[PDB]
């Protein structure tokens, strides 16, 4: 909240590139619109003598609801870059997803320890991608995050692609499924459809996303997708989502229509940019304390009861 | 209405401390945008030789279907606090409730005479919470008002707490049933289970209430849930509604949205900051005249047939 | 539209008189909005060889589906007052409704010839309400316009009531049309269940009113009802509609959700103001055209056909 | 976009005859408005080696599922007027509507070459209007879009009416349909019924449209109409949609409610203000990338893929 004035004032247009979204900024926009208009309803008089936001997921346990969502050239936002983001999740108990174009090596993050994912981008030659996909599976990585929205960027620099494309298709999919026994997770999944394929084709979870609003503009928000296809896959895998996620009610908004986890991207940036790693680490503590706060208030002692408690749209 | 900006200008945080909600105030204003879009359909030609704004509520006759919201501390309004708000409410014939965080003891309270209702929070000691059940019945208290939408306070002083926390379950609501003959009204329901699961635990009444915004933000206002949980109860116990109350028209919503009566919080606040008890007198008789004028141009002879009035969403 | 611009610069507390509605006057601006989010589904390719706007209701032709409003001292907008506008009305061929409280006898306006109406108010002594009705009737008036939704008036002067109050019920609407010949018209009908009713009475029109919104704050505006209710009718009387009509599209869009005709109010003050009754045949001209432009744009060679025209909500 | 502003800044009220709507402009609005709720649900993971933009429509092959409106007079904008925007037109590979009221006549912008449509408006002499047609035909062009929705000019010059009125009727449409072998194209339906009997009546297509807000106001806007219209029509002719198309997003969301096309009036009309035909061939270009990036992001390889996709309204 306050953060993002922080990261405003200290450069200036690396900003528009963080905060940005593709078109008119429709999608973007919306992403928020869709998170305001949904109430919860909480529920009163349940025992909540041990409230915990833990969550298993992936066959690990994660102390809250959430991960860090996969942000390019972390040392855009300060020198520390990705290792003091991966620090801090560390830290938090959070997963922290490694991103292809990672301005620090995937094999120094995953070092950090804790919970990295890797996410993936489809490069044009095969076996690069897959070479990828197994230098995160050798250095620890838990999952391989999927970035299927990007066949090319939706409509500078610096520092670098410390790791070193393509449209990725449900060929692609089965590929990297042949070639690692990591879970992998299909981020920007939208169509209700193309969540039950996802559970079809092996996939251990997927991220209803629309890519922070900069892929397709005018792409319908993940949270409005989200309870449709919650249902439709009916726990064949798991179903996160991002997109606007700026407070511990915004989270249990997210798992009342029935994510597992959600993703936060821009405002851990913020918190980067403004006090390196004890920023995120500050950021992760204000969350995890509103999501207990939000969870007690609607009477939720487990995340499983919060995703149990009913909305009503605004 | 002008008179919040009389309470304004009289000090300064001592106002945002009763303005005030949790978090983004995202519920507090949807409370008030909640009661906007309801519109009542006026029954015309009817007899009128009596309008009565009357109803009975816990075998008790009260002047207007509203009672008094339990605000804590109010001394920090006024010199005269509770006692001066209490005195006016029993002048004008309606209910007023007691606040466990009184400052003044709730005896005192009491000795004014009209008709005191007394909110409880639950304490951690369970029988320090029903002792001051038994205070409260022993000194004419005539309902008690259980807090549950308090397990703790939703996210200074002076001047004191006159009458000397833990979550309250629905063991906590057994307890107190079965240590008063006083109905128990349960404050802070909005899920229609709860309201369903409070009839069955002997509740004499419930308030659909989200604590004005100011427990869960994001919380469904209680007016979008009133006509659900008054089907649902189906005449079982009283259903109460508060929340952004600020005319005479706004109660006639609530009771054509099925509401036995309403509480009002701030304005008799902003009544007691400017003027005193002859405030809130003025306040409560402005009131009297707005819902006997409401329900006359609805073509309503008593609440009850206020009740029977259909609205339309807009 | 610029008329009320002219209406605002000529005194200025009459303005607020005649522009304002009752309590926040939530139901004056739900009457525009209402019309606003209705949008007509023009026919494309009839003959429209012969558009012609006239109607016929209570047995007599009238060039427009429109009449004026009863509104109250017309001699507060111009030293002609009443006179000016039945002058111009009975030139435009539109109907012109007396006003019980009009700052000229009945008599005299009658006298001015075209179509008078007479809306009547109840007094408390029947007898002197059922006089009124006589001397209507006696000066060749068309229609009683029974004000229906003023038991009293929704919550100054000069400059005289020339034609010289209690709530009317169904015995009073049954005592008027025992008393005369004259086609009875509810004004102020809101309720389907009163539109049926009014039928049963032996009303031979109803006006869906809010008022203006003038009476109920918070009243659902007539043309959200207008719909619903000419369906329960299904053709039992005519049914009128007014309220924030200010265009020949309105008008349309009135007719297309089924009215007979409309009432127009403020604007023929406005024009009364600006211009006497020059003024007002300058307005009853330029809606004459509007109506025109707008019935021949959707298609529609008759009222009849406007009134088959389908609409979709926005 | 950046577009309009250079068109404002080059005379001045000739704007405001290119930007305007009728009477209050609510149709105008609604257009936009209309097009920003709807949402789009992208597919991923599809294969999209061979990204086509290209539509077959009326037998000829199309770059784009577009083609430019017809747009009266256009050296008000442009010395090289039509001629200017028919040969970027035809460079792009979209199709472009000659005028009745084309500032330069229908044979020489028929002899530019490319796809040109003739729009014709009904003249009271019946063989006028059919020798239009019939001079159309012989140049070579290759549809009569029959404007449908102008009986008048919905509520100055300048340079000319180099080509040289009644209300259209079915039997004007069936003349104009016995008269020639090219397709007939009804530009301005927005009634289901309409559309099914312009079908029945042997129109090669329909553009659904309400002529940009510039006939009925209050019209309801076509594309709220599209979807509706499509199922009814059921593949009997082509169904074209205008209004507000200001983006390859706007392309995709007029595709996926079922249109086979959509036309393109105001903006290339300032591209025609500044920059000429250059500025013409540069909006076509910029359209044409952001309909490929738009469909790509959707994963739609074919616009076919693109009409099976579903949306949300927002
Ligand atoms: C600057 C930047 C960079 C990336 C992304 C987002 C921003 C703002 N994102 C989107 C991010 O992963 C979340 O989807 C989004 O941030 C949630 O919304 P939020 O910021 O409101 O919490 C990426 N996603 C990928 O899969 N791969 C990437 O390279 C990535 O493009 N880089
Ligand atoms: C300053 C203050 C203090 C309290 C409350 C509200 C305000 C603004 N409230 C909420 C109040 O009872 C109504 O629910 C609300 O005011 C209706 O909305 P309104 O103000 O628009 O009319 C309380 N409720 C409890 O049960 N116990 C309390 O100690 C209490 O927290 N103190
Ligand atoms: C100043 C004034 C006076 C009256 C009314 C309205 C205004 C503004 N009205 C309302 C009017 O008849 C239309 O219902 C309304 O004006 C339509 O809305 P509109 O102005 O947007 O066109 C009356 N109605 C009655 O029955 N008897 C009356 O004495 C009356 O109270 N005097
Ligand atoms: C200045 C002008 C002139 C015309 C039209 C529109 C404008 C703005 N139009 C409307 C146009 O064909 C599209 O329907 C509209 O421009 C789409 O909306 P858009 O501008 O947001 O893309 C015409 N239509 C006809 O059929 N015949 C004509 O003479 C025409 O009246 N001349």
């Amino acid at each position: 909240a306050d953060l993002e004035r922080a990261a405003r004032d200290v450069p200036g247009e690396i900003f528009d590139f963080l905060a940005g979204g593709s078109g008119t900024e429709a999608s973007l926009v919306a992403n928020r619109t869709a998170l305001e208009r949904v109430f919860v309803i909480p529920r009163m008089l349940r025992d909540l003598t041990d409230v915990t936001t833990e969550i298993d997921i992936f066959g690990r346990r994660a102390a809250l609801p959430m991960a860090v969502a996969p942000v390019a050239y972390q040392r855009l936002f300060h020198p520390e870059g990705e290792l003091a983001v991966a620090r801090a999740a560390r830290d938090a108990g959070v997963p922290y997803t490694i991103c292809t174009l990672s301005s620090v090596s995937l094999e120094e993050i995953a070092a950090v320890g804790g919970r990295p994912w890797f996410q993936l981008f489809w490069l044009r030659d095969e076996k690069r991608s897959l070479d990828l996909v197994r230098r995160a599976e050798d250095a620890g990585c838990e999952a391989i995050v999927f970035t299927v929205d990007v066949p090319w960027m939706g409509r500078a620099l610096p520092v670098t692609a410390a790791n070193f494309f393509a449209p990725a298709t449900w060929e692609s999919v089965e590929a990297v499924r042949a070639h690692t026994d990591l879970p992998v997770v299909l981020k920007g999944i939208l169509a209700v459809e193309d969540a039950r394929r996802a559970v079809d084709a092996g996939a251990g979870g997927i991220v209803v996303s629309n890519h922070g609003g900069r892929q397709l503009d005018g792409a319908v928000p993940g949270i409005e997708m989200l309870g449709e296809i919650v249902a439709a896959v009916s726990g064949g895998c798991e179903v996160l989502v991002d997109g606007g996620i700026r407070s511990g009610g915004d989270v249990l908004k997210a798992t009342a229509l029935g994510a597992s986890a959600v993703l936060v991207g821009r405002p851990v940036m913020w918190a980067l940019a403004a006090a390196g790693q004890d920023g995120v680490r500050q950021l992760l503590e204000l969350l995890a304390e509103e999501v207990r706060d939000a969870m007690g208030l609607a009477g939720c002692e487990s995340v499983g009861a919060a995703r149990r408690l009913n909305t009503k749209l605004g």
